[PDB]
């Protein structure tokens, strides 16, 4: 992040034209080279590369050829470059110094689905909700409210229930000065203690299972109490189609008074353990509200290990924002969300003292969340996240679709 | 557009797309649930193109063939207010006659518009939700099409939009675009909800 803030280049994007302006106040760009390429949804279209010729502190205006006009749905990215072909004294061949990204062309999509021929089957019992269809099976919880265990074939595909989270490991910024002897009450981890976010236990309001002409539709509600007082109350929607799609619609209100949450969105403790994290979205690292600039949207392909930072006092960490679509082993996640991906649960993080304390677990851990808090930074013992960044708007929606490998 | 019938309710699902001239400006998911007490849920999610100009509202319109005398509400200020002119507005149940709820501009334009409103009453009907609604005789037809208010004429019924986003107005000059980039409808994809019930 600090790299792309400091950049010597700056861009402006207008219809096909580039304008570069120097940042050099003594050089002229003699060891410089722009790659302009154009993606849609991580898929290349078309690509070029125009040598910089600009004096310090000058503009060079670079008209970009017609560029290609794809009829398939999704969005168009444009991505710049500057690269050094030349070593430098500092620096080695290829280096990469000042990049910019831009949307130009979004096609809504308006393609229906397949008309499956099959109606997923829902089975009543005193216990749960089982939704069969296939060799997929589903599960919910009746008395919880969640979804508690899906199976492909007989191979059971969660280790806890999915579940609303509101709360995150407290960052150093979320933390302050606020010691065990000399607390901070202004301190956001403060804040959410003294009002019970991290206490909150949720209570079943209602859970109800219909059957549709194509589909099953299960509906739930949750409120989260602290001491007689509701926190958050969460209304969810799973809509099970005969194609095997699982789309969940989530509304969740926010009392007023009690300070904002660090984040809504659905965490559980998926089974399997594996190697590779591809996903469609912002930038190779992790990336935050407030800390998304330097990040690219792309297909990103990295293993597990990369999705966690190792920061010394362990904290939250490891998420991508502007997601659009996540694949973890057979399981892809559709949608407008971010994410992050790990073997430690946000439980662990919050209580191990320093990082080589941390211990793998079971299963692997998915945060998946449609709204998130920004992180500070002004300062490190003061709150420093900005009215803009904190989820202060009292209601929030988003939806998450849930496939596999068929 | 599909209907199904619940345990409880009636479920009607529809979802439209605003082309022109080749290019799916704006899609729309709507969701209608009538339950057996007779209230009426409306939950609509809309998408909007990224390279289109951000549109200047998101919400229903409807002529209801009603025309009352009192508008009653439970919102934002006695006077009109618009996302980036509410500060001076007041949270409170406001009751006043449908002549008050039209701003008479000399050139007519979009106006009377009441935000932060969660409950709106007009004749038998009650809106509930979190939106903004202005209430009048006059279309937003009619209101692009007529120079001066002296030639604008009261339509058959009441003419009533609700949004669930608004555009921000200008105000730094009346010649070039003032709206500021928070005011500006560029999320790209909107959700609210509505809750259509009467007198029972």
């Amino acid at each position: 992040e600090a790299k792309h803030q400091q950049q010597f280049f700056q861009f402006r994007l207008s219809g096909q034209t580039i304008e570069v302006t120097s940042e050099y106040l003594f050089r002229h760009s003699d060891n410089e080279l722009l790659h302009w390429m154009v993606a849609l949804d991580g898929k290349p279209l078309a690509s070029g590369e125009v040598p910089l010729d600009v004096a310090p502190q000058g503009k060079q205006l670079i008209e970009l050829p017609e560029l290609p006009q794809p009829e398939s749905a999704g969005q168009l990215w444009l991505t710049v470059r500057v690269v050094q072909p030349n070593a430098t004294a500092w620096s080695e061949a290829g280096h990469i110094s000042a990049w910019q990204q831009w949307r130009l062309a979004e096609n809504l999509s308006v393609t229906l689905p397949a008309a499956s021929h099959a109606i997923p089957h829902l089975t009543t019992s005193e216990m749960d909700f089982c939704i069969e269809l296939g060799n997929k099976r589903w599960q919910f919880n009746r008395q919880s409210g969640f979804l508690s265990q899906m199976w492909i074939g007989d191979k059971k595909q969660l280790l806890t229930p999915l579940r609303d989270q509101f709360t995150r490991a407290p960052l150093d910024n979320d933390i302050g000065v606020s010691e065990a002897t000399r607390i901070d009450p202004n301190a956001w981890v403060e804040r959410w203690k003294a009002a019970g976010h991290y206490q909150a236990e949720a209570a079943l309001l209602q859970c109800t299972a219909d059957t549709l002409a194509d589909a099953v539709l299960i509906t739930t509600a949750h409120a989260w109490q602290h001491q007689g007082k509701t926190l958050f109350i969460s209304r969810k929607t799973y809509r099970i189609d005969g194609s095997g799609q699982m789309a969940i619609t989530v509304d969740v209100e926010v009392a007023s008074d009690t300070p904002h949450p660090a984040r809504i969105g659905l965490n559980c403790q998926l089974a399997q353990v594996a190697e590779r994290v591809n996903w469609l979205g912002l930038g190779p690292q992790e990336n935050y509200p407030d800390r998304l600039t330097a990040a690219c949207f792309d297909r990103w392909d990295l293993p597990l290990s990369d999705m966690y930072t190792p920061y010394v006092f362990p904290s939250e960490n490891g998420l991508r924002c502007g997601t659009r679509e996540l694949n973890y082993g057979p399981h892809q996640w559709r949608g407008d969300f971010q994410f992050n991906i790990s073997r430690y649960s946000q439980q662990q993080l919050m209580e191990t003292s320093h990082r080589h304390l941390l211990h793998a677990e079971e299963g692997t851990w998915l945060n998946i969340d449609g709204f998130h808090m920004g992180i500070g930074g002004d300062d490190s013992w003061s709150p420093s996240v900005s009215a803009e960044f904190q989820l202060s708007a009292g209601r929030y929606h988003y939806q998450l679709v849930w496939c596999q490998k068929g």
